[PDB]
């Protein structure tokens, strides 16, 4: 009849459907633990708050649904912040769990108290709220991830004092809600849906570009209807880009960073129709040369500060892009008389098709083994039955490059926000979520970034999560160390190098399987019996530093 | 050639649609007010940063339209706080421009620099932010009215550094963008829409709740539409009132609070379909006293937190309520289906007028003037051309019992920040876009609350403004004085009595027109009068400050 | 045995020795009310929270003790953001008492209740903390005020959740700590002190300059056998001046604005001792207009930031202000061979003379009361009984060279936030301080600075405070019609006209005596009578607005 705080918590979250808690113990938060305990709710304890928050966001980005990370008062918090700003900036669902110093005892220079969590994490996250009552806990953690979950998607922090947490209450007297939230977003106005489908129509050169608002709603088969009955090709920033791996294979024009060189072959695309993709780092910001300033844009997003924010767009909807999606979808079914969009198409194939030839042609792989290569290998075993996890600077931009023309089933990369390392914990989470799902994870990151999260080697371990880390293993800092030569001179390269330590030899330590490769051969057999065991394995790749990825020169 | 960079403010304002400015001069500001000078855009300078902040609130409110407030640096900013934080939880679209200390000469303890403006309207704005480049205005100026304009509505500060409006740069050099944004709100799915009619129509005893967000986008025509066909009675919270005016007299509730006597009657509602009205102050709380325990909601809100926070419901859609109203009305068109709705907006009907009378049967004046007898007066002069604004809480609070049968053009009174002294300044904007239609501007205030801007008969004599302030006098702190009597003791008053000064003259030494009245017809001649002519009216009214309202009990 | 929360407040307060609280009522914040009602400790309720914000600092800064101010939740913690704005700048203590939305029921959407003020309240004070729990609050209380009394002096605020202040406790087994609290502020190092005197005794031309944290102390014997012993040249910004009211007439330098000449009369300060003194808007901001180069300076300062902010500097002391003068005296006792700065102060008297006669000359009133005149006729009514506030930018412009070369008891003024009509609140609040001490308090503001908080006239007849408001009166917001024409063109003032209301009309409406006088026949009349008549007195003067005062040349 009595139950603690930590079991209103627990039920709560029971309630709204998670299976999944992300997190590392303290005595603040046992509670919850104990709780957890009872329900057989898993927590996968991790060895940094840090690689715990990122997972939350790993799980919630290959996933398509809520993560729930699971942090102690003081460190525990402020070790989360990295993967709080990070969700902030990407968009993802995560209700970030935390303890605090108790009420009571509020102001005592004690242990874990002392810090205003609220205040530091109210400038990263869609809502950030500290706990005043035991009883308003399920109606403060249903309402926390209302937040996260609506558009657009994002982080919430739920401060949860020691205090609140250990206190017991009568079971019977307080009501935990149900999550009562419509999974259909809204739709934008009948009028600007009627225009908008007019103006794509009286088109010579249409494009769609997908943003990370449409994997979180993930409408796959309303996006198929919709791009079946237009024939309209589809782009996508990382995030978005698994969302066309379920489109007929000539409509996918592939990641807008090929958007790029349309200008050399008149290719200028004609009606942009961006959906939830925002104007910055992954559509070339406003220096339009991806999404060029004599085009008209049909631009849908959550939230109206996006709306042609860098450049002047033409029909500017506020909806949920999922909604948008299907409202779309619903429109372009009895509407079955389509223009002729067989040589455009045609040409965003071949475009892309051209920039992959190109740098193919200019990948040599005598006496050190190219970055481009050892992309081509992994990129042979990516289907739908695969998330990518993509770390590590030139690591990932060479990645990039082959990531176009195959279709993952999920693809987690880096947002604006870029911090190096964020691929370790982000993969762990992914992992439990592709478990389910019946997938495979494979974190593809550099030799500097490992070494940010490299102890979540033992937590693979532990949780015996199938996770395949592959280092791109140049013996530095890469991208960073290119721009010490490229930007300020040939011999100004100070610490960047990273000429140092055993990878595989660190993964062998806490219990998963090293190789090192230093070839095509070997390492495309390395990647293959590691795939082929279901065991975490760490693929330590030898891989050059001095080639020159073509995202870097622009 | 060289424009300045408050120049370049004036000129993205105007492509934006605004007509005017509420504001005081500051010298760090001056860029702007000469700018505006050579476009006759009219600033409206009042005697207190504070006035001008709440007549931006009142042109927006009333008007139903942006307004614009403009402040000085440092103090300019201060003091334009608390109608800042009144927008925010009013929910009203206001953009707020403040001067701050320059770039150059930034950490010098300079004249008016040195204090975090930002960081002071963070936990009460949409979003405050500080232009780092003059080119920069435009782009964030029209950035800054998207985010004030979109579901839900509410307050922006744009802090513009003295420095940035000075720096002259090429006028063709910067583009200056329109305002691009789809009007039209976003709507629910088709299949919660059909979810939602479905249960209204099994509804024996229907209800539909306003709240601020339907006065926002004011899609009274629709909501005609949509009344019409079902015939279910409609309420509202004082912003949501205006809304009803425009609707057959038979389906008019009135105000939320009349849902109040109800339940005993075994006729509380059965369905209620709240629109943007939030679970809280105006609709009860989590009480279930108007919105009922054993009534189904159905929440539609553009705030996913608001969503059921209080009480749990039975579909909730995020969506714009304006937009939500639309598909409600267009969905119509094809049902013709509904119940005659006739005995119980009957019962709906007799509720509230018997309240009315319930009133009128207990209010005496044979020795003062009741408040009710009094608010009365104003009521029988109420019609779509008058606009009403409410301040002093005994005031407000009878005035209430009346409004609910009457219709005015506008009615503007206090929200959750429950300020006493917000009036003034709120009415006096509203009688800007008053002037915009043909409707005259009445304030009923209280005693108190009107010395907090009392020095703004100035700026109603200097600008022309024919407003008229109807001056509640019951010598105190009304409701505060209640409190200290009901709450704790006959002889347990303190600093709530006001008996000393001639309000009547301090606005005619002001050189307004200033009344007097003791009873019924008293001010009826006084108000007829004032009323009949077209110029600033101060009218005192001595009154009973004994009876106890309805709203006050419970 | 079981008291209120707002009792604990009240008892606090006792022991740390206050006796007159600030405020404006509200139900939030009753219970202290009633415990000050209990122990006969006067809250003096105003007409709006900002004057019950800054008579606090008022109170503050005339008396040099804390000033506590009581505000209510919501719409009167926001109402008193200035006052707090305006004391951080200041240095001033002053203790901020705030209700706040009750923890049992946040988050409820409920009346006044959601406004992070915390947050607000952050940027500005030196400390801002909410209660949570009923028995914290004696500790808290004392805790803040420790805070706000301790070098560098400045605002705290105490935010109090309606809930905590209603519950009631066992009043044994709480204890209210004492006040302890050292009254004797750091001193320097003795090696630093020497070093200090070292150049003292080892200069040519050197020179005093008091600051804010000199008043805060009120230290005057100390200081003034310092500058005996010495024989330096004392002067002083607008909130230190009053403490060169007890020099020796040959050491009184007046205001260091006077030192500009300095530079241009080849006499520069070759040594400069900044007590307390800011490197900003007081001191010629960082350039050598007031502070030369050439000159050797010695600054102590509580806070590190400041120590040669902007300028080199060849000795830098972080302690207190009034205990380092204390230092410089005791150890200034034994040498009985300072060198003689007859010379020296001869020089510096002569050349402040200079400054004032010259501005004398000139001005002359033979159509209208030049400033100057205006000024000089209060002049003559100024000694060390009475405390001057003074509010308006054009009117304090001219006081100034007035002000230097007559002693005040107090004379307070606008510091860095430089927010017009504070000076209202400040009088009200001043003349409660003067009242114990039996000095007499004049306000001499702007015409367009006392409609800020006009309705304090009723504060002043209802509580009975003989404040007499002088308003230097010239049709026009001054200083800003100036910069209109001196910076833009003389045809170009657009909202600065504010020819209209008879101020002394409004004042005499809220029954006080009203005076309108123009020459100083009729001004010095009005005056004389005002003072007399111990009651609260307006006398509003129509004043010259053309001339130009001299602190503007660049
Ligand atoms: C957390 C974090 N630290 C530092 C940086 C700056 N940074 C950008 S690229 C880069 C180099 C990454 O090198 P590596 O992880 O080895 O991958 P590589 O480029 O060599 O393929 C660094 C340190 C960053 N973006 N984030
Ligand atoms: C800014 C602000 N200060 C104080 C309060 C507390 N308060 C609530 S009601 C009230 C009385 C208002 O009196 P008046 O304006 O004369 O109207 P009346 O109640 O007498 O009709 C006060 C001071 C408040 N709600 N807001
Ligand atoms: C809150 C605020 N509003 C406006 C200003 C800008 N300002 C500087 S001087 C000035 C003139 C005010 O002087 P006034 O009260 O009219 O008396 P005067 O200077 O003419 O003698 C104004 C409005 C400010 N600094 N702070
Ligand atoms: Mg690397
Ligand atoms: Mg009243
Ligand atoms: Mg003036």
């Amino acid at each position: 009849a009595m139950i603690t705080g930590g079991e209103l918590v627990v039920r709560t979250l029971i309630k709204a459907g998670v299976e999944h808690l992300f997190g590392l113990h303290g005595s603040h938060i046992d509670t919850i633990f104990q709780a957890c305990l009872d329900h057989d709710v898993p927590i996968i304890d991790t060895r940094h708050e840090a690689a715990a928050g990122h997972a939350a966001e790993g799980y919630a980005r290959a996933g398509a649904k809520l993560g729930v990370a699971l942090v102690t008062a003081g460190g525990g918090f402020t070790n989360a912040v990295t993967p709080i700003a990070n969700a902030w900036l990407d968009r993802t669902p995560v209700l970030f769990l935390t303890g605090s110093g108790a009420l009571r005892d509020d102001e005592t220079n004690t242990l874990q108290a002392g810090i205003d969590q609220v205040a530091m994490a109210a400038p990263i996250t869609k809502w950030a709220h500290r706990v005043m009552a035991t009883e308003h806990i399920p109606r403060l953690v249903m309402q926390a991830i209302r937040a996260a979950l609506s558009a657009p998607r994002g982080p919430v922090l739920l401060d949860l004092p020691w205090d609140i947490l250990m206190n017991q209450i009568d079971e019977d007297s307080v009501i935990i809600p149900d999550l009562v939230l419509s999974a259909h977003g809204a739709r934008p106005d009948p009028a600007d849906l009627d225009q908008a489908l007019a103006l794509l129509r009286k088109a010579e050169r249409p494009v769609i570009v997908l943003g990370s608002e449409a994997s979180r709603t993930a409408r796959k088969t309303a996006l198929s209807a919709f791009v079946a009955a237009t024939g309209v090709p589809v782009f996508a920033d990382y995030e978005g880009l698994s969302m066309l791996s379920g489109l007929p294979d000539a409509m996918r024009g592939g990641l807008v960073q090929n958007l790029y060189s349309f200008a050399k072959a008149d290719a200028a695309p004609d009606l942009v129709l961006m959906l939830g993709a925002r104007f910055g780092l992954n559509t070339g910001h406003g220096s339009g040369q991806l999404i060029p300033h004599s085009a008209q844009v049909i631009q849908v997003d959550p939230d109206a500060c996006e709306l042609g924010r860098l450049q002047g767009i033409a029909l500017g909807i506020v909806a949920d892009v999922g909604g948008t999606i299907e409202a779309l979808a619903q429109a372009t079914a009895q509407d079955a008389a389509w223009p002729d969009r067989g040589d455009w198409c045609a040409k965003v194939t071949d475009l892309a098709q051209e920039r992959y030839a190109s740098i193919a042609a200019k990948s040599s792989s005598e006496h050190a083994l190219h970055p481009f290569h050892a992309s081509q290998v992994i990129a042979k075993h990516v289907d739908a039955g695969v998330t990518v996890v993509a770390d590590g600077a030139l690591t990932y931009l060479w990645l990039s490059e082959v990531m176009s023309r195959v279709k993952p089933g999920g693809f987690l990369c880096h947002g604006y926000l870029g911090s190096m390392g964020v691929g370790f914990g982000t993969a762990l989470g992914a992992q439990v979520a592709d478990l389910e799902a019946g997938r495979r994870t494979i974190l593809v990151t550099g030799d500097g970034s490992v070494g940010y999260s490299i102890g979540e080697f033992d937590t693979l371990v532990r949780k015996q999560l199938p996770l395949i880390v592959i280092i791109m293993n140049n013996q530095s800092w890469g991208a960073t160390l290119h721009f010490q030569q490229l930007a300020v001179g040939p011999n100004r390269v100070t610490g960047t190098r990273l000429e140092n330590g055993s990878y595989h030899g660190v993964a062998a330590a806490f219990g998963a399987d090293g190789y090192h490769v230093d070839s095509v051969e070997s390492f495309s057999a390395a990647l293959a019996q590691a795939l082929a065991h279901n065991r975490p394995a760490c693929i330590n790749v030898a891989v050059a530093l001095d080639p020159i990825p073509p995202e870097e020169l622009i």
